[PDB]
């Protein structure tokens, strides 16, 4: 039994126009993190974890993240191939991940050089769901940005107890 708020129709997401592929790599800092399986946890944070994007040859991103959990650096690598649009993306070699059926990525806006906000939707034992990442590429954001974030959460249906701000750490993202 899960009990999930629906993913918001495509149309509600918007894409960055004319999305710059190498701009776009490098490490980015999770500095904000929302969607339908998303929960604050006040007794024990979410800590700030970074993803790197890197252009392969072939255009489809290698994109690592790394995460402090039990004293040790955790790293997850997953393949973006470029989607129906430039800022699209849908999973390279979904069939080594089990239960999943289905994965998209849409950049929804960018500066490249200080900030993201990036819509991913998945289908996993055939359970929706959805997430928005407020990337920096500093650990810290404006409020500005950080309510321009919440802003467009709610606009997909999130109320402000799955919209996370996570700790900034030194340990693995430096
Ligand atoms: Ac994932």
């Amino acid at each position: 039994t899960s009990d999930l708020i629906p993913a918001p129709p495509l149309s509600k997401v918007p894409l960055q126009q004319n999305f710059q592929d190498n701009q776009f790599q490098g490490k980015w800092y999770v500095v904000g993190l929302a969607g339908n399986a998303i929960l604050r946890e006040d007794k024990d944070p979410q800590k700030m974890y970074a993803t790197i994007y890197e252009l392969k040859e072939d255009k489809s991103y290698n994109v690592t993240s790394v995460l402090f959990r039990k004293k040790k650096c955790d790293y997850w690598i997953r393949t973006f191939v470029p989607g129906s649009q430039p800022g699209e993306f849908t999973l390279g070699n979904i069939k080594s991940y089990p239960g999943l059926t289905s994965y998209l990525v849409r950049v929804v806006s960018t500066n490249y050089n200080q900030h993201a906000m990036v819509f991913f939707k998945k289908v996993s034992q055939n359970r929706e769901y959805f997430k928005i990442t407020l990337y920096g590429r500093t650990k810290e954001l404006t409020s500005e940005l950080k309510e321009n974030f919440i802003r467009f959460s709610k606009s997909l249906g999130l109320p402000e107890n799955h919209i996370v701000f996570p700790v900034p750490i030194d340990q693995c993202i430096d």
